[PDB]
DNA sequence: ATGAATGAAAA
DNA sequence: TTTTCATTCAT
């Protein structure tokens, strides 16, 4: 099963979700998601375009390690 | 034990 | 609107 290439904020979330959870004691993982969104807005273009470069580099190797793959929504 | 909903974005 | 990750919470 070929899954979609990760977004930029998806990579961000993967790298910082645990952190947000540790730094907001026993919160809900949806408030964790929200705070992750806040962190993403408050992030400087400096690293935002780094996560963007990461998303590009994952996307290329997804469009070549899987030829003829489409964004199919049922 | 299985599904819902929280977040950004490219499609 | 859909879905990529993750996961508490609700069912």
């Amino acid at each position: 099963h070929i899954r979609r290439p990760m977004n930029a904020f998806m990579i961000f979330s993967k790298r910082h979700r645990a952190l947000v959870h540790q730094r907001h004691p026993n919160q809900d993982n949806r408030t964790v998601s929200k705070i992750l969104g806040e962190w993403w807005y408050a992030l400087g273009p400096k690293e935002k375009q780094k996560y963007h470069d990461l998303a590009f580099q994952v996307k290329e190797a997804h469009f070549k390690a899987h030829p003829d793959w489409k964004w199919c929504n049922k």
